[PDB]
């Protein structure tokens, strides 16, 4: 099970960790990917998860897109978790660097409520351009299921914990 997490609320937990290493250790039922609408896993969390699957996540994702078309910003899809988890919940947060509306971040976190427990990154943070402090606030105010947040960057983790409330 999940270990070394700081408890933020009744249902939200956080740890300074690489979500790939966390997924490989815990083998959670669900790992969340910080996806884009095309499921093109090039960088950030998506590029790291995909590389850990030896590109099997991208091969599966290209078949999904060929059949279904792109996701909506704020939407999600459930695909295989490969060697990392039972399932991967690909969630698209708004990318502020591409000009998407930050109000879609709450819709993105609502996808987590369809799963009892999840290992996840902060949505729209990193290369997506949003303020991670805002992202954690939206996560805590939107997700009601048990979410274990892995924050890769130690300096950001400390800033998030010391400013939480
Ligand atoms: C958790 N979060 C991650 N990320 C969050 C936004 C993004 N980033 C940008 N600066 C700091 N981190 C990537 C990653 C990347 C690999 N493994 C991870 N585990």
């Amino acid at each position: 099970s999940f270990s070394g997490y700081l408890k933020l609320t009744d249902n939200v937990y956080i740890k300074n960790a690489d979500i790939v290493e966390e997924a490989k250790k815990v083998k959670p039922t669900v790992v969340v990917n910080a996806a884009n609408v095309y499921l093109k896993h090039g960088g950030g969390v998506a590029g790291a998860l995909n590389k850990a699957t030896n590109n099997a996540m991208q091969v599966e994702s290209d078949d999904y897109i060929a059949t279904n078309g792109p996701l909506k910003v704020g939407g999600s899809c459930v695909l295989s978790g490969h060697n990392l988890a039972k399932h991967c919940l690909h969630v698209v947060g708004p990318n502020v660097n591409k000009g998407e509306d930050i109000q879609l971040l709450k819709s993105a976190y609502e996808n987590f409520n369809q799963h009892e427990v999840l290992l996840a990154p902060l949505l729209s943070a990193g290369i997506f351009g949003a303020d991670p402090i805002h992202s954690l606030r939206v996560c805590v105010d939107t997700v009601r299921t048990n979410v274990y947040l892995a924050v890769f960057d130690k300096n950001l983790y400390d800033k998030l914990v010391s400013s939480f409330l």
